[PDB]
């Protein structure tokens, strides 16, 4: 009953910056964090950040830690995953995730189509 729509993907130099949104329709359930994931081919999904949006508490993977910011919007029902910093590893779709827990992916069950992310040599 969720649906998402990720936005602000594409190409960008390295050491660059993106900012990805995503739109939401519903509310997360059964649990209330989002979060952004991101899968490169061959490889398992990865947890990137996640917010709680009870209380607004934010956890990070390691991987991207001081360079990527989660953050919402509750009036538009959008949260924003700012990335600077980029390199060419961070190549990946990102995934925009509702209804779990922090960067446990298998409580998530609403997903976005996720947005292509290029980040050059
Ligand atoms: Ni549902």
């Amino acid at each position: 009953q969720v649906q998402l729509v990720e936005s602000g993907g594409g190409l960008v130099q390295a050491g660059g910056s993106l900012r990805l949104s995503c739109a939401a329709s519903g509310y997360p359930h059964p649990y209330l964090h989002m979060g952004w994931f991101r899968q490169a081919p061959g490889k398992e999904r990865e947890g990137v950040a996640a917010m709680d949006s009870g209380g607004g508490g934010t956890l990070y993977a390691d991987s991207v830690k001081g360079r990527f910011t989660i953050s919402r919007d509750k009036g538009k029902n959008t949260v924003y995953l700012q990335m600077d910093s980029l390199k060419p590893e961070d190549t990946a779709t990102y995934y925009c995730a509702a209804g779990g827990y922090e960067l446990r992916d298998r409580t998530y069950g609403h997903w976005g189509q996720g947005t292509q992310v290029t980040v050059s040599s």
